[PDB]
């Protein structure tokens, strides 16, 4: 019931190879998230070998007006890509084959798959100097460009002006270290900027921080804090906190003072999505939002096919903004389309993220509203938070426990 | 649940045969991920004749849920001169005959998932040349496209399985074909092809009456004209015509030759003792079971496929059965016709692959130079194939009966029975 998601009970492969379906100009690969034992009544095993069948599934199509994207799901789970590394990257390639039957050039690896495949490169061990497949590219450069693009959202909703907030990094991996630079060379630098990461990154952190000061040109206060299992309440004195980590629920969302302000890309999120929502709802005291999700300026249309096995034991996607696509995914599209956007493999310079920032911005991209998973947060609600959570403010607000 | 369908899954997983094997994954997904390789031909079928007892679902069901009116690539064959792909059109019998747009729509789709897989040349098998005017249909839609393979009837090769039963129902007999008064029923497509390369590949017979229906009377007296100048018969030639079933003339015919497209024409236990019959008809102009059952006590004809051909050297077979129906069949033995000779291969499903190994052997499409069907007899002597075994759908005629009747009605022998 929407002209822009539409579900289609026959196959994609099969339409395309009868020519009911034009090809695509690039794919994303994506995952079955985690087994939930719960939900299906089959073992783990299988589901990867009956209702999987180990092959790559071309689930949903999007439709851009800067191209066509196709989304394929590998025959794994996430624990699955972790547990065996040369099984996740076999998968990949004939994943890779398939995209490039269907005309796809360039091959997002959304999700957790760069972290567990070397950020693509036990993937290109693999290819060695094949050709024939679409090149993989992380696309952690374009999901950068989206995480700045929400904290310039939830600032400006929140009438927050970043230059007077103390940020907090929590996860300085390939997507935290595209962020930082990124944020301070396309906004106003913050009062204060805190790192967070495991004890075996302190020098990783203390070099970061003597690179803010000479090449970043940051000239406010910069402090490192280390995480074991949960974050250092050092962090919960910050009043804008971006996450970009890998473990979940390591931020207690029932810590964090009111009025702070959260932007995670983490996908596990770093902390409780359902109690993020409750607290939101009862106390309106928090933002927390996405943030690698951005929104096209025009509308995208969806196609859905369901794997009919999953299908009857199932909203979820028709309940979606058209305008909204994920930054990873898009940028298989982006380097299609733009050749100086090259594709990503590792973790490298993050300064060309600037190149990303700036095409977005000039095809009038911004980031996704302010939402988490299923919630979207309202726009009274915000207001109300905009009202209330000012500066000036957050010192007269009871902190509960 | 799991525990049990595991259990069962584990034992039908018998896949026994290193020519023939199963493929519980689709073929098209294999193929997409580099598993399979490309083919070189391909050959569109159909899911035969629909009987409410055979499947649980409705016909509109069926076509609509089960085949969700799309292609399905269900075998590969790999043969020594290439691969070939056997692709069916979401339709039946009666779909295609009573719609011919749509029929020419489905056939146009299949053609491009051909084109996808490999395939440069694809064969149109069982009744799909008569319902769609032999491949004209299809050639006025895909007019002043370059994109899609080429389609062909495959009737000359059909024609030269035909002769090469002939030749091979003659010798297992131990009779000689220029003692042989020969029946033709039907003078068809491929009727139109045997006749012609009968006479000028095997020796030609004594006798040769051509059977049809009334309206092709001078049809049949002008190719009986051409029959004593063209390819010099100086045998007996009559001119019978048939109506609902065969003139009792051909009935004195010891060779009958049946390429006609309505069924039980020819009643088989009518047919004088010594008779050999090859046919093509699908389906068979006779009651193959009242063959099979007076074949069994009698032992007194010989009866066989003609458009079957058996190859010098094995072929590999892929079958990938719809999931679907793959359930309904269970394990009765509708999964025992995985069971067949890996040498034999249809006529006009191999045409596709012998197109796309040899540019003179052009494809066909409507009905024309039937001689030129020597040219792909020629050849298929060169790679030392001949006809399939003697054999009738699921029945193969055993040796040590064939060997009965070649002793009882051998070439010198026909003459001393009571009916001569």
């Amino acid at each position: 019931n929407s002209e822009y998601v539409q579900f289609e009970s026959r196959s994609l492969l099969s339409l395309f190879t009868v020519g009911k379906i034009p090809p695509v100009d690039a794919a994303a690969l994506c995952y079955w998230g985690e087994y939930d034992p719960e939900m299906f009544d089959w073992s783990r095993d299988y589901m990867i070998e009956n209702i999987f069948e180990n092959l790559p599934f071309w689930t949903m199509i999007k439709q851009t007006n800067w191209g066509r994207i196709a989304i394929i799901a590998l025959p794994r789970f996430v624990s699955d890509l972790y547990s065996n590394q040369d099984d996740a990257v076999q998968v990949i390639i004939e994943a890779l084959e398939m995209a490039g039957i269907i005309g796809a050039k360039f091959v997002s690896l959304t999700g957790l798959i760069p972290s567990a495949t070397d950020y693509g490169l036990a993937i290109t061990k693999a290819v060695a100097n094949r050709e024939d497949l679409p090149k993989i590219t992380t696309g952690h450069r374009t999901t950068g460009a989206a995480v700045v693009l929400t904290i310039k959202k939830i600032c400006e909703q929140g009438g927050r002006d970043l230059s007077t907030e103390k940020v907090g990094f929590i996860g300085l991996g390939s997507v935290g270290m595209n962020v930082l630079p990124l944020m301070l060379k396309c906004l106003p630098h913050p009062q204060e900027i805190t790192l967070c990461d495991v004890y075996s990154k302190l020098e990783f952190l203390e070099n970061i921080e003597q690179n803010l000061v000479h090449k970043f040109g940051f000239k406010g206060k910069i402090k490192l804090a280390l995480s074991k299992t949960t974050v250092p309440q050092e962090i919960y004195d910050s009043t804008l906190i971006v996450g970009a980590t890998n473990v979940a629920n390591v931020l207690d969302i029932m810590q964090v003072k009111p009025g702070t302000l959260i932007v995670d890309d983490s996908g596990p999120h770093c902390f409780s999505v359902e109690q993020a929502i409750k607290r939101f709802q009862e106390r309106e005291d928090i933002l927390f939002s996405e943030g690698g999700m951005l929104r096209s300026p025009f509308p995208i249309k969806t196609t859905v096919h369901l794997l009919p096995s999953v299908e009857k034991i199932m909203e979820a996607v028709f309940n979606s903004n058209p305008f909204n696509i994920m930054g990873c995914a898009f940028s298989a599209l982006l380097s299609s389309q733009f050749e100086q956007l090259e594709p990503t493999v590792g973790i490298c310079d993050g300064e060309q993220s600037e190149l990303h920032y700036q095409i977005l911005q000039e095809l009038e991209f911004e980031a996704g509203d302010l939402h988490c998973e299923h919630y979207v947060l309202p726009a009274k609600s915000i207001a109300n938070f905009r009202q209330r959570f000012g500066k000036d403010l957050l010192e007269h607000h009871h902190h509960h426990h």
